[PDB]
């Protein structure tokens, strides 16, 4: 039977298409963040060249972070952190100025968030929070949304982790940017993305995939579910919870950016890795569809 080969090719292509969809979602947010970081660095340069004073600058940044978050209802939070005195050399003047995005040490450390689109509240991140290395569900340090682009000089897409919005703990990922001046990192900017958005993405793609007869899952590099059309209760959970026998193999395939098909009863599984942004560690889509659907009516 040459039936099995056509079923494999179809699912491989479906796996590729689903990865394109997830990649586009991440890349749209990456575009938006990259464009806004230029606005941040320009304002910083206007103040460095004394065309703009520090009080107006910190006010301007604080307002424009909020406006840029309000403009993208796909984004959960927007944070901006500068190294000490690296925004304007004037941190000492803004100690405990949260209405100007300045924290307990005057460092410009600003967050705007919208738990639902439009309920914009703000926080100035204190030093102990910027330095909190507590391990999360993936093993990664809590403050990787700050230290990751600062250490590499490159953007990062964190594994799912819990963070505070309002006074609730939400499960999320972030696209975090280094703010570089002449090849040196002077600060960090980042977009927070509610994992419920990726859960919706995996459900919507499953509906378009043979009328939802199978399932679509989204895997972060560390192997946490960022989306699972069959059970949202798997958000933030390790792949071994749903796929113990192949968890280990699936994760090394993922990290090596290798695709693979799996035969199981009369169902097919495909793991399709994907880079969410350029150079990022591969995420993946896991697709399972019964063979009878692939060789459909
Ligand atoms: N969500 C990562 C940025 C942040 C703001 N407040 C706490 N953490």
């Amino acid at each position: 039977q040459m039936l099995d080969e056509s079923a494999r090719l179809r699912l491989e292509a479906r796996g590729e298409l689903q990865a394109l969809r997830i990649q586009r979602y991440f890349m749209d947010a990456f575009q938006y963040g990259k464009g806004f970081s230029r606005q941040i660095l320009f304002l910083r340069d206007q103040a460095q060249k004394r065309f703009l004073d520090a009080y107006d600058l910190r006010e301007d940044l604080t307002r424009q972070v909020r406006t840029a978050l309000a403009a993208n209802p796909e984004v959960l939070g927007l944070y901006v952190v500068f190294e000490p005195n690296a925004l304007d050399g004037k941190d000492e003047l803004f100690v405990d100025q949260p209405a100007l995005g300045s924290n307990d040490k005057g460092r410009f450390s600003l967050y705007w968030a919208q738990a639902t689109p439009g309920q914009l509240e703000s926080e100035s991140m204190i030093e102990s929070e910027l330095a909190d290395t507590s391990s999360g569900p993936s093993g990664a340090a809590y403050n990787a949304w700050y230290t990751c682009p600062k250490e590499s000089g490159q953007p990062c897409v964190l594994d799912p982790y819990f963070d505070k919005v309002g006074e609730r703990q939400l499960l999320m990922t972030s696209i975090a940017f280094p703010l570089e001046l002449d090849g040196k990192v002077i600060g960090v900017m980042g977009l927070d993305i509610n994992l419920s958005n990726l859960q919706a993405l995996s459900e919507q793609g499953n509906r378009e995939l043979y009328d939802g007869v199978g399932q679509v899952g989204i895997l972060s590099p560390a192997g946490l579910f960022a989306g699972n059309s069959r059970d949202a209760g798997l958000l933030g959970k390790n792949l071994a919870k749903a796929d113990p026998q192949h968890a280990g193999e699936l994760l090394q395939l993922l990290a090596a950016g290798k695709s693979r098909l799996f035969n199981e009863n009369d169902d097919l599984k495909v793991l399709q890795p994907l880079q969410p942004i350029p150079g990022a560690k591969p995420w993946g889509v896991l697709l399972e569809v019964p063979k009878s659907a692939l060789l459909g009516p």
